[PDB]
Formats: C-alpha cells, sequence, structure tokens
C-alpha cells in the first residue's frame, strides 16, 4: 500500500484488460481455424488420403528437423525454401501444363502473352474454390487436379531418397544425403505438404482472404494483400509517432541522497551458499563458448555445401542438427545468467543467513540442470538420424517446433528445474515480507516477477503430438513472446533497481516508481502482442488488428532510453568505490544502445502487416533475432556474471585492457556482420519478394546469383570479431575462478 | 566568430551540402520531362492536333480555375474528380468496348470472365507502348485508339458546356452552369486533358514504370507501384526511427540569470513608428475573419449543391471562386503577422530611436498591401466569370496553380511590398551591428533569416504562361515547402528567442546555441525536403530516393517537442509581471503541440511513397493542411499579434474570460473538425482507393453512398466552435483597439 496507490492499480489495471485480451481472442484462433478435410476424393470415385494420413504425415515432418529444415507457413529456418510456397508453384506449373496440353498444343511456357492469360484465369475459379463442405468432411477435387498431385508428389519423394538425380539441389539446401530413409513416411509426408498448401490457396467463406489470410504472394492465384491489410497499415503508424510525442509530451511537464563511503555487500561476507555458486558462473560461460562455436559452423553450411574441407562430416552431423543446438544452447546461457542472479540474491535480502538447507537446494538443481543439457543434446542426436523407433518420438527425441525443440520427457525437466528454483527464491524471501515492516514495495513487485518467470513456461504445454498446427502455433509463443521477451525485461528490471537501491545510490522512493512506469509499459503492449506471431497462420482479420495496432505501445517506451541509459550510468560518479563495477555498468548501458536498435529500429521495420507479408521468411528475420537477443538479454547474462563474479571472488581484479577487447569485440562484432552481410542480403530478397513471388526469393535459382554469393563470404570478416571478442570473455572468467 | 565556431560552420555546412541537391536534381527534373508530342496522327493518315494545342488547352484549362476545380496529377482541389485518372477510365472502357464489338457479339460487361481477361491483356500491350519517336515528333496512334478517344471527347464536351442532360453530374462535382462559354476552348482542353492522361498510360524508354512513375492505380493497364517504391518506404520508416532515438541519446549524453523587476520594454516609450501598426493589427484580424466565413462558405457547396436556401449565388459565387480566396487571404493574413512582428522589432534594436523617412514607407506599405489584396480578388472575380479576354489572362486574372493564384502583375505587388520591407528592415538593422561591439551573434543569424524571407518568393518566377507543367510544378513548390515551410520556421524561432533574450528572461548564451541547434535541424530535412511534392509529375525515381530519405529527418526534431514547450512555459514563474503576457505563453504552447501532430504525426502518415501512392488525391491532405497550417504559422500571427497588443496600447487588460473561450474555441474546433468529419472520410476514401482503383475513390457514383453522406453532414458540429474562437478572438482585438 502506502503512499503507491496511483502506481499498483495502473499495473492491475493493464494486466486484467490486456490480459483477456488473449482469452477473449484465443476461443477466436481455435473455431476459425482451416479444417482437415475427412476425406480427399476424387471426382471419378477414387479415394486418396484422409485426415489420418495427414496427422501422420505431420510426425514425419517432425522426425527430421521439423522447422529447422525447411519452414511451414514462414516460421522456420531461412535456407530450403518454405514448402508451402514451394509445393504451391510447382503445383500450379503442373496444372497450367495440363490444363495446356489439351488447348492447342503446347505448354505453358510457348503460348503468346494474350492467350496465357485467359489460363490464369481458369487458375483463380478452380483454386480459389472447393473448400470443405460444411462438416461433411469431403474434398471431391477435380481430376485435373487429381494429376497434378500426383505429378508434383514424385519430385519430393525423389529429394529426400538418396536418388542420383537431384544432386546439387540437396547441397544448396544443405539436407544431408537421405533425410528420411523409410519409404511410408516421406509417401506420407509429401500428403501432407499438400494440405498446408491446400490451406494456402482455398477461400474462406464468403470473403476475399484465403484460410492463411491470403498470405503466399503469387501472382498466378491472385495472391495479394487485402484491402483491409493495408488499411490496418496505416492506423500501425500514427499509433507510434503520435504515442512516442504523447509519452515525451508528459514526461516533460507531469515531473516534480549522501552515498556511503563503502560497498554494503561486503559487509555481510556469507560464505557458505554464495560460494556455492561458482559452478553456475563456468556453467554460462562453457555454453557461451560452444554456442559461438556452432554459430561458426552452421553459417559454414550456408557458404559451402557439405565437404568441411575434405571429409564430410554430414551424415552425422547436418545442416539441421548443428542448427537446433544453436538455438537450444543459447535459450539455455541466457537462462542460467538469471538463475545465478537470482539464488545470489536470495539470502542476501534476509539479512545475511540461509534458510534450511539452503546449499543442499542448489547443489542438487545445477546436476539436475545439466542432466537436461545433455540429455536433450542427446535426442537430438538420436532423432534426426531416424534411429529411434517413431512412435516414441515426441517425449524424448526431437519434438519439431523451433525455441521447443528438446523433447517431451525433457521439457518437464527444464520446467521442474525452473520450479526448484522457485521454491528456492520462496524459501529466502517469505522472511523478508511476513516481518512487521513497512518497506515491501520493491519486494512485493518482485515476488510477482519470480512468480511469473516461472509458471509461463507451462504455457508450453495443452499441445501434443497431433493437434492442429495452428493450435501448435498459439500456444508455443506464450513462451517465446511472454516469458522471454516480457517476464525476462520485468524481472531484469527489478533486481537491477534492487542492487542499485541496496548500495545507497537511489534513495528507494524513485527506485520504485521508476519500476513501475518501467513494468507496466512494457506491459502494455506485450500481453496483447503475442498477436503479430499469427497474423498469418490460420486466423482471422482480428487477430493482425490485435496484433498490429496494441503492438506498436511496446516499441513506443523503448526509442526513448536517453533515460534509463544516463541515470544508470551516471551512478559511477556518486561514489570512489564504484570504478570496481566499472564493466557491469557499462553492459548495463549497452543492454539500452541494443533495446532501441535491434528491438526499436529493426523490429517496427517488419512489424506492419503489409511490409511483414514480403519479409515473412527471409533474411531480414535474423537481423532482428540476433540483435534483439545477444543484445538484450544476451549481454545481461554478462552483466550479471561480471557482477557476480565480484562479491564471491573480492581479490581478482578485472584486468583493463582484456576487458577492452572483451567488450569492444561483442558491440563492434555484432554490429558488422549485421550491417554487411545479413542487411543487405535481406534487401536483395526483399526486392525480388515484391516483384515476382515468394517462391522466387528462396528458390535455388536466385540464392546463387553471384551477388549474393560474395554477400554471404563476407560473413566471416564479422565472424571472426565476433569470435575474438567472446573467447576473450571466457577466458577473462575461468581466470577469474582461481 | 567567437565561441560560436562549430555551430555557425555547421549551419554553412548544411546550407552547402544539402542546397547542391536540389540545383543537380533540378537538371534531372528538367531533362527527364515527358514531352509534348510535335504532332498526334492517325494510322490511317489523318493528322490530328499538335502541341501548340496542347498549350492553348492549357491555357483553356487555367482560365476556368485550374487546380481549384478539379486536380491534374493529384494536385489540385478533392471534390471534381482528377481528370488524367477519369479520362483514362473512360478512355480504356470505350477501346474495351470497341475492341469487344468485334470479338464475339457483345460489349465487356457481358463477356464470361476467362475471356474478358484476354482483353485487358491486349489493354497492357498497346497503352503500355506507343511512345514518342524518339525526337521524331510524331505519335502515330490505332485507329481503335483514335475512335476511343474521338468517342470520349464528346462527354467532356458536353459536360462543361450547359447541356441539359449532364444536370445532377454537374451538381456533386460544384461546377457552376457554364464554366466555359466558348467552344474552341473546351474543344482544346479535352485535347489537353488527352495529353495529361498520354503520359500516365505510356512506358518510360527501357523501364517498366511509367512517364508520371506509375500514379493512376488502374488495374486494367497493370498500374501498380513499383519494388523500388516499396524498398525506399521501407528505408524512410528505417531512417525515421533510427533518427529519433539516436537524437535522444545524443541529446542525453551531450550537455554540461536573475529576472529584473521592471519589463525592458516599457522603458523604450518609442511613439512616432510603432504607434502605426493599428492598421497592420486590423489587417490581420479583418482578414482572418474574412477567411474563417468563406471557409465555412465554400463547405457548404461541398454538403448541397448550388441552392443556398432558396435564390442560387451560384453563376456569380462558384466553388472555385469561394475556394481561392480561402486559400490566398490565409497565406496573406499568416504573412502579415510576421510583416507587423517584424516592422515591430525593427526599431527596437538600434536603441530606441527610429530611422530616416521611417514613418513614410509603413504608412505607404499597408496600402501597397490592401492594394494588391482587393486588386487580386478583383482578377480572381473578373477571370472567372470569363469576362476578361484570354490574352491577358495570366498578368492580371487568375494563373490557375494553387497558392499561387493571384495574377502575375499582382505577384509582383507582393513580391515588391515583401522588398520593400526587407528595406525597412535593413535601413534600421545596419546601424546595430555595425557598431564597434562584441555581441553580434544574433543579429546575423536574424539578419539572414530576413534576407531568406524576404528573397525567396521570387522563385515563383522562371515559369510563365506556356512552358511544360513538370516546370511549372517544380519552381512553384518553391515557395511553399521552402518559404512557408521552411524559411517562416526560421524567422520565429529567432525572433521569439530574440524577444525572451530582450525581456531578460533567458542568459542570451543558451538562447544563441538552441536557435542555431534548432534552425539547423530543421533544414537538414527542409531544403532537399520538397521533393516529396513531385514523386508522380514527372520525375524518375532518384527524385523519390531523396524526396522519402531526406525527408523523414524533417520529422526527427519535431516528435521531441517536450523541451522547447516547457522551457518556454516555465518562463511564466520567472517575474511577477509575465502574467500580462500569459496568452501568447500560450499560443506559444499551441505551436509546439499542433506542430507535433499536424506535422508529425498526420504529416508522416502521408510521406512514405508507398502511402502517398494510394492517398495523394484524398480528403486526407486537407487534414494536415488544416492541422500544419493555421496549427503551426496560425497560432504563430495569433501570439504576436496579442503580444503586439501589447506595448503599443499598455493600458488595456486582455479581459479573461473571454481569452479562455477564444483559446479553447480554437483548438477544440481545430481538434474536433478534424477528428470527426475529414479523417474517417479520408480512411473510406483510402480503403475504396486501394482496393478498386483510383477512379473509384472519387467518382460520383461513390461519394454518395449514403455514409459518406453523414459523415461530410457532421462537418457543422466542428465548423460552429472554430466559427465562435475566431468570433471571440476578433472582437476581443476590435475592442483592444479602441
Ligand atoms: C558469431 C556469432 C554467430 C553466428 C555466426 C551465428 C550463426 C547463425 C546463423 C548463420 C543463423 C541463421 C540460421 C539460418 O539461416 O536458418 C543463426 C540463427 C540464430 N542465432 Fe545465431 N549466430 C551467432 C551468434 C548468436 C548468438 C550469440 C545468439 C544468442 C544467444 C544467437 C541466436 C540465434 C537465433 C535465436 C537464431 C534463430 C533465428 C531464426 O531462426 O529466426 N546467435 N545464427
Ligand atoms: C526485446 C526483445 C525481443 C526479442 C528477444 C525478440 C525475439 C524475436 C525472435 C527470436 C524472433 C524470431 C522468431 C522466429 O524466427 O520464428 C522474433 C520475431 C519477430 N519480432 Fe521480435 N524480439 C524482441 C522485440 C521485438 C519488438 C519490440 C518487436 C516490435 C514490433 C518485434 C517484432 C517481431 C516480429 C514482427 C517478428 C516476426 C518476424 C518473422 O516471423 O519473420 N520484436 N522476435
Ligand atoms: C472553420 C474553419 C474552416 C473551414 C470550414 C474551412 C473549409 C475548408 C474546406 C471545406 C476545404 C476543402 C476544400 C476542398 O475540398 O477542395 C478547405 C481547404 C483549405 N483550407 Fe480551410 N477551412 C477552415 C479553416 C481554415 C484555416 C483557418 C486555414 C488557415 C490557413 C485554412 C486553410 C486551408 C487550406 C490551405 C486549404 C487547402 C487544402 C488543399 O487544397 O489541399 N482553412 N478549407
Ligand atoms: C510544418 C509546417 C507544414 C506546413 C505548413 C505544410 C503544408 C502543407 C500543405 C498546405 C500541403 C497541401 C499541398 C496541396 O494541397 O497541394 C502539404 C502537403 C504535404 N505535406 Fe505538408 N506541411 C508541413 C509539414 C509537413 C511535414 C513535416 C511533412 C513530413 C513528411 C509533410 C508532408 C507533406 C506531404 C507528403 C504532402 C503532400 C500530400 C499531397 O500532395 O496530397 N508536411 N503540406
Ligand atoms: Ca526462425
Ligand atoms: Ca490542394
Ligand atoms: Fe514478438
Ligand atoms: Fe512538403
Amino acid at each position: 500500500m502506502g503512499p503507491y496507490r496511483r502506481l499498483w492499480f495502473t499495473l492491475i489495471a493493464v494486466l486484467a484488460v490486456t490480459f483477456a485480451l488473449l482469452g477473449f481472442y484465443g476461443g477466436e484462433v481455435y473455431r476459425q481455424a482451416p479444417p482437415i478435410p475427412e476425406e480427399v476424393a476424387s471426382a471419378d470415385g477414387t479415394r486418396l488420403f484422409g485426415r489420418d494420413d495427414i496427422l501422420d504425415g505431420q510426425t514425419a515432418w517432425q522426425s527430421i528437423g521439423g522447422m529447422q529444415l525447411g519452414s511451414i507457413w514462414g516460421h522456420g529456418a531461412y535456407q530450403a525454401p518454405d514448402w508451402t510456397a514451394d509445393w504451391l508453384h510447382r503445383e500450379l506449373m503442373a496444372w497450367l501444363d495440363l490444363a495446356a496440353r489439351d488447348a492447342h498444343g503446347r505448354d505453358y511456357g510457348q503460348l503468346d502473352a494474350p492467350a496465357q492469360a485467359a489460363l490464369r484465369e481458369q487458375l483463380k475459379a478452380e483454386y480459389r474454390a472447393n473448400r470443405a463442405d460444411a462438416a461433411g468432411g469431403k474434398l471431391t477435387l477435380s481430376p485435373r487436379r487429381a494429376q497434378a498431385v500426383a505429378q508434383t508428389e514424385a519430385y519430393y519423394d525423389q529429394l529426400f531418397s538418396d536418388a542420383p538425380a537431384l544432386h546439387r539441389s540437396r547441397e544448396n539446401y544443405a539436407m544431408k544425403e537421405n533425410t528420411l530413409p523409410d519409404a511410408n513416411r516421406r509417401r506420407q509426408m509429401t500428403h501432407f505438404f499438400f494440405w498446408t498448401a491446400w490451406a494456402a490457396g482455398t477461400e474462406r467463406e464468403g470473403t476475399s482472404v484465403t484460410y492463411t489470410n491470403n498470405w503466399p504472394h503469387e501472382p498466378l492465384i491472385g495472391n495479394h494483400p487485402s484491402s483491409e491489410n493495408v488499411m490496418w497499415s496505416i492506423i500501425s503508424v500514427v499509433v507510434l509517432l503520435a504515442g512516442i510525442g504523447l509519452l515525451i509530451w508528459a514526461w516533460a511537464f507531469l515531473r516534480g541522497p549522501p552515498a556511503p563511503a563503502r560497498d554494503p555487500l561486503t559487509t555481510f561476507a556469507l560464505t557458505p551458499s554464495q560460494r556455492a555458486l561458482g559452478k553456475y558462473l563456468f556453467l554460462v560461460v562453457a555454453l557461451f563458448g560452444f554456442q559461438v562455436l556452432l554459430g561458426g559452423f552452421t553459417a559454414h553450411y550456408t557458404v559451402e555445401g557439405q565437404k568441411f574441407y575434405g571429409i564430410d562430416l554430414s551424415q552425422w552431423f547436418p545442416y539441421s542438427l548443428v542448427r537446433t543446438w544453436h538455438i537450444q544452447s543459447a535459450l539455455f546461457w541466457i537462462a542460467t545468467g538469471f538463475l545465478a542472479a537470482g539464488l545470489f540474491l536470495a539470502p542476501l535480502i534476509n539479512g545475511g543467513r540461509d534458510p534450511k538447507y539452503q546449499k543442499a537446494g542448489v547443489d542438487i538443481l545445477f546436476w539436475a540442470l545439466v542432466l537436461v543439457v545433455v540429455g536433450s543434446f542427446a535426442g537430438n542426436y538420436l532423432a534426426i538420424a531416424q534411429i529411434m523407433p517413431p512412435d516414441l518420438n515426441f517425449w524424448l527425441g526431437h519434438q519439431g517446433y523451433e525455441y521447443v525443440d528438446l523433447g517431451r520427457l525433457w521439457q518437464i525437466g527444464k520446467f521442474a528445474g525452473i520450479c526448484f528454483w522457485l521454491v528456492l527464491m520462496l524459501r529466502g524471501i517469505v522472511p523478508a515480507l511476513r516481518t512487521p515492516g513497512g518497506d515491501k514495495n520493491l519486494l512485493a513487485l518482485l515476488t510477482a516477477s519470480v512468480g511469473a518467470i516461472g509458471l509461463f513456461y507451462g504455457a508450453g504445454f495443452f499441445y501434443g503430438e497431433r493437434t492442429h498446427l495452428t493450435v501448435m502455433e498459439y500456444w508455443r509463443w506464450w513462451i517465446v513472446h511472454l516469458w522471454v521477451e516480457g517476464f525476462f525485461e520485468v524481472f531484469a528490471t527489478t533486481a537491477l533497481a534492487f542492487i542499485f537501491s541496496t548500495l545507497g545510490l537511489v534513495s528507494r522512493r524513485m527506485a520504485t516508481t521508476a519500476s513501475l512506469a518501467s513494468a507496466s509499459l512494457f506491459m502494455l503492449g506485450g500481453i496483447p502482442g503475442t498477436f503479430h506471431h499469427l497474423y498469418f497462420a490460420g486466423t482471422t482479420t482480428p487477430v493482425m488488428a490485435v496484433g498490429a495496432s496494441f503492438s506498436a505501445l511496446e516499441v513506443v517506451p523503448l526509442i526513448v532510453l536517453g533515460h534509463e541509459a544516463w541515470e544508470n550510468w551516471r551512478l559511477k560518479t556518486r561514489a570512489p568505490w564504484m570504478e570496481n563495477l566499472k564493466w557491469p555498468l557499462m553492459c548495463f548501458v549497452a543492454v539500452a544502445f541494443w533495446n532501441m536498435l535491434g528491438a526499436g529500429v529493426f523490429g517496427f521495420m517488419i512489424n506492419p502487416p503489409v511490409s511483414l507479408y514480403y519479409i515473412q521468411g527471409l533474411n531480414t528475420t535474423p537481423v532482428h533475432a540476433h540483435a534483439a537477443l545477444f543484445g538484450v538479454y544476451g549481454f545481461l547474462a554478462l552483466g550479471f556474471t561480471l557482477l557476480v563474479l565480484r562479491y564471491i571472488r573480492p581479490q581478482y581484479a578485472l584486468s583493463p585492457g582484456l576487458m577492452k577487447l572483451a567488450f569492444w569485440g561483442l558491440n563492434l562484432g555484432l554490429a558488422l556482420m549485421i550491417f554487411t552481410s545479413l542487411l543487405p542480403i535481406g534487401l536483395i530478397q526483399f526486392h525480388a519478394s515484391v516483384s515476382e513471388g515468394m517462391w522466387y526469393a528462396r528458390s535455388e535459382a536466385f540464392m546463387q546469383q553471384d551477388i549474393l554469393k560474395t554477400l554471404r563470404w563476407g560473413r566471416t570478416f564479422g565472424d571472426v570479431v565476433f569470435l575474438l571478442g567472446a573467447l576473450a570473455m571466457v577466458v577473462q572468467v575461468i581466470l577469474g575462478l582461481l
């Protein structure tokens, strides 16, 4: 309570109206989803696959890499072409030849211009029709379409089967040699690729958009952005520029501490529990050196084929296996960065004593946390090699969906570990607010943050092996755009301000009101901002209305970062003994520079739904993904490491001269391979994706254009700058642990 | 010179690099203009009109209102449809009917869908070809196109002719009854319309865009935006956001006065010259009341036809006359407000004495201005009614182009009056900085601003009666986007800081650096920002490449207006005698609010070239025009009126209770007639313009859709608030002049 009745009500007011908006629209994503047809038949009488064969074909797609091989409805990896827009153009060109063979005498390519436009108008009448029969379950597609589907089916049966004809196209797609040894799996898998491009073509009931909201930009069947799609883009621009101006207008009008001579953390000297965190500062730097070194190993498969300078490590370590470890070990060391600074802050609040069985609680968390890492990395190896039986795949092995690629049995092992980290926080915080005090204001906010950071991983359930892919793309982003983006940015603002409150630099009054205006602004457009990962995947038009207007308000408090980047840096002059923490106070400054240039600048370039239409599935998304994940949550795990290196080894200097290469190799290393080798490839692809089609921007005839070859062979001029910038950090921490 | 060596070098550096970028591209706008063909002939052998007939048709179009009747290439008025898209659609449907009449047996409307798409591909083949013969001067268009042009000539001959059949379509376009009594004048005007929509269809040499950069969005002949258009749009967006964030960053990191007891302006008491400004302060409010009444009179012709509750004032006072007066008297009173403020500031700088024959120039300049006003209005009335002979039209009468609609002789009169104001400034300012002092830092900037504001009306020359329309649209925006937008915003910052410096509130050190940091920022994207009025008018793609990217940087220093709207309002508390200037210190705050909400927010909504494509010529442009013209330079001539009411009548109070109404009527009326009756009309026109075509968003089958009728019949509820606010302000000024 206290005098904070205004602030503590407007945070619950945001978390009540902007939290039912994932629930009032969460039923809209379910019952407006593209249905899987019960029976696919031809008009002559034969019966093709049904809804059982599609779902078993989905499990065949998961066993080869899932979204880490080639993207489906845009989301995935960006080397192999998306199989819902590469199946589409190969099916329409098969139809255009089977409708020209009995038209004059020739094919679609050898007709003059006025007569070849009399066939693309017949494509719009058949392929933008023949939807479901209103719970009759039948499809009954045309017999000229039954021959074109079976014609292109033999091309995808020959691509995943070790055939000698399609070499040097399995080399530009970074598929190993087989990718599916069994024969009935890839006969069932390419039935699933039909349904993922059946829904991309058929019209919804009465409207002028498709089931996937007109996504794969194809000039044959008239796939152009909607009328309501362009009108909801210009509304999304005026929300931003009238939000930035009205924030600085209300900031400049509605406004209106001697430091101690000793550091108050060295007066405690707690030996038994906080000395056991030396392992956790090793697991951060061991996974960080392993995660960069995979990056130079998965970017090598982009440039070359599968050679690796002599013998090929391609039948053991293919592209979709080294990419799966590159994302998954990245989310671990960001997670165990906060887990070190979380458990360090547990016994420091309740005086300087530990709870009962605290060191016994820490020493069994770490050996269960390392059980998951080397336990999930075996499941990826025994599933992409296709050794494990396919019925037991989802539980241990490989899930298929990116950012949740650890198996279901191992996924409980990550959820049980953070839930065990939850009770080790609450046993050390309930003797601090259940005591009769009157200053439990920051402690009540931090209690709500630790309760939310460990229970929002549980939304990674509610989807199993065989549920509908629109349901698998709704609960998946609840832990990527709400647990990594949202609630890692609440816990890293309070616990950041809790340290500056304890050292005696902020006066605990402007450390709480600054942590409820910077905890409700990030949540105003953060919980209903989940929906900008669900534009073109089985949704209606109001889903891009909630996710393009209420998503610009998480770009409003990110551009204005002059404050909270100077008043976290001018704390250096407030004490003579703030030279010992100079380098953590330089990492919490370069968090702010990449929270406006990775989340604000490069994050709004792809936000409005006319410019996510042409960009979704290109090389402009890993510009935003590399910069907003290492820049914002990747310098916090290195700011909470070189701070926790102090107070547990308070005798070793940080050795400047090494840190000036360990800090200025991460910044300039990240801003040189983005602005030379990932951004200009993302604009040659954008110039082709809006001119010709979506299939043209990922086709292998385009990605070997002799200008996109010299623009990814120049990744290595920035890769080795990042490499030595990462080695100089881990050599410091290993030297610091002695 | 002095300690200001950095700023006074970077301002000349900006005005040196961003000023050759107008000349080196003005050469490109000249030598890449769409040529007028020397001879138009048919393929059978006959000879149609030539280029002289096209130029006489241009003069005939000028004689009836010019751009105030119906827009040409988007620029103009927004009631009658743009003739270069309406002519285009009528000519294309005439060609489709003449090519279907000899195809099977029917027309384009009564053909099935696959066979009517075999004629639009022939429209794409014939109409996107047959350009000029490489300076051969001939056209030699197809005889079917000759028959289609001769067929659609008769409708536009019948529309401007008093013909009975075409009533109640001459009433929804607000044309009086005749608009052209002579017959050869409209017979040549139709040929001019043929030229201005011939340039909208033909392909440039080798490229894939037209001469007017693919402008009139027509799905028949494939008029869709380019790829480089969309690429420069996304580049413009990232330039804006990366500008705002870096400006706030470098503001927050790179930083580092007793008031007197008496007002220092009442200590001078200069009686002979400054008492002669009552005529100017009466002329400002007289033209302001007359202009608001003309605005209320010209919006009635939108809602009703030409009735005016009984007898019609339509053959004497048509829509074109009242619209021309509504723009021109607005520009006149906005100019003479600054003129009176500068002439007040003239003798105060050189101590408290006047130059020789100072009262005589003031006493003749007022009668010269009022002579120019009544002669221009008499010329408009005697030119639109078609009484004055067509040989003598451009000199006195009506020019045709909007914002320069006063005739050439009256234009020389206005330029001579502003030059007389210039020499009256320089005869009073040169004995103040030629004295041996060391404080001529602000006065040099003010002298350069006076030399800028008084000379660049002279770029309204260099185009006469018969030059090419791309040349007439290059020198026209040199006095609308560089003399009104740019150099009225330099003269209003230095004079404001000079007044706040002379009064003894700022310390003259932060009044100079803040008047070059806020004079070099507005000029970085202001002089090469002219080019966003020249996207789709006879230009190439480098012109929009300059005018998007280098124009987003004049939106960057406008959103951040928390500073320069609080440090100009917190000057009120610095003295007890700053209650006498309370209302100018609210006008100079409403200037900042509408400068961020009419130039930033609603001004960037229409800026990027993919969203100016569908918007150019709609009801979203008068939103930005009414907001940024009365909001920024309209409260400035009401701040410099109620400040100059002090120090010449320093005995009459401002009478609060009336000033609250005269402020919060203007603000609430301008913010309520924009957000109710001009913004959703603009959004409905945007939706229909991006769905169907450009002809559909201005057609009279669409602008009576029964929802656009109730959305402009609610203009009056915002009109009467603005009306009563204007009446309260003028009755206050008339009561104060006694
Ligand atoms: C020198 C440093 C790095 C290199 C060479 C590298 C390599 C790569 C490459 C080539 C991709 C593109 C994969 C594809 O095309 O499908 C990628 C994706 C990704 N990287 Fe890195 N990486 C580096 C640093 C990092 C770091 C430090 C992190 C996080 C802690 C990270 C997180 C990610 C993520 C999340 C993706 C997935 C993007 C997406 O699929 O949309 N990267 N990495
Ligand atoms: C602040 C921390 C942020 C993080 C950690 C983050 C992380 C990510 C990642 C890793 C992806 C790639 C997902 C994938 O490959 O499937 C992504 C995509 C995306 N992000 Fe962010 N992001 C952040 C901020 C933002 C912001 C502020 C916006 C504002 C509009 C935004 C808009 C988007 C959009 C539209 C996509 C979809 C791009 C696509 O699917 O191709 N992000 N985000
Ligand atoms: C109650 C107040 C006003 C009313 C009813 C009014 C009426 C109108 C109307 C209906 C238009 C649209 C003409 C068309 O559609 O072609 C217009 C245009 C315009 N008005 Fe006003 N007006 C008002 C106030 C003002 C003021 C105070 C200014 C001060 C400078 C102003 C400047 C302009 C300009 C420059 C245009 C031309 C916009 C363009 O052609 O793009 N108006 N006025
Ligand atoms: C600050 C003072 C400003 C003033 C006095 C002003 C005035 C005007 C006026 C009167 C028009 C209408 C021209 C016509 O009807 O032909 C116009 C158009 C336009 N303005 Fe502004 N403007 C200002 C700021 C801005 C800014 C900051 C931008 C930034 C991008 C901008 C972008 C545009 C564009 C693109 C158009 C063309 C719209 C069209 O032709 O339909 N304006 N301006
Ligand atoms: Ca991805
Ligand atoms: Ca206009
Ligand atoms: Fe997101
Ligand atoms: Fe402009």
